[PDB]
């Protein structure tokens, strides 16, 4: 039994719910919030600058440090660093940019990162201003994560068009 609380079942491991998922960390507090990540953890817009924004600029900072040790993600891949205010660790995931011409191919990659993680909440990766279809990005949630995952949607219209449409 978890405390992630109105969510539709959409398979064996998958859940989906309209939510903003800065509240809906807030909330929860879960081990693991994912962030829809960019490789230089540049936390500006969608989901990212929402986190950020949350956290007080704090997962900004956190990130700047990282990224100058580290250097860059690679597209697919992922850090785990603070959770800050918002769950014990948040696992950056880069999923493909469409609007960079990045392979939409690295989309499953990117999903394989939750497979870490028992549970998490998370976004649909490469969705919003990451440029692709919601539906595919849920399909290929579906078909790669084998772990926990809550699916946080921020638009109810598209929230709703994910539940109808999903097969
Ligand atoms: O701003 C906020 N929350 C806030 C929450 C989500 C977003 C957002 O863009 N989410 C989409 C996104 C963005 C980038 C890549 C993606 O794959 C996706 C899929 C996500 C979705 O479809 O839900 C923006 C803002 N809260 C403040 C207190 C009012």
């Amino acid at each position: 039994v978890n405390s992630f609380s109105g969510y539709l079942k959409l398979t064996d491991n998958v859940y989906i719910k309209n939510a903003d998922i800065v509240e809906e960390a807030k909330k929860v507090k879960p081990t693991v919030v994912v962030n829809a990540a960019n490789v230089y953890l540049k936390h500006g817009g969608g989901v990212a600058g929402a986190l950020n924004k949350a956290t007080n600029n704090a997962m900004q900072v956190e990130s700047d440090d990282y990224i100058a040790t580290n250097g860059p993600l690679k597209v697919g891949g992922s850090c785990v660093l603070s959770g800050h205010n918002l769950a014990k660790h948040c696992l950056h995931v880069v999923g493909p940019n469409v609007n960079k011409g990045e392979d939409i191919q690295l989309l499953k990659s990117a999903y394989e990162n939750f497979n870490q993680h028992e549970v998490l909440l998370a976004p649909l990766l490469s969705a919003g201003i990451f440029g692709a279809d919601p539906i595919h990005s849920l399909r290929v949630c579906v078909d790669t994560v084998r772990t926990n995952v809550y699916l946080a949607v921020f638009d109810k219209n598209l929230y709703d068009k994910l539940v109808s449409s999903f097969l």
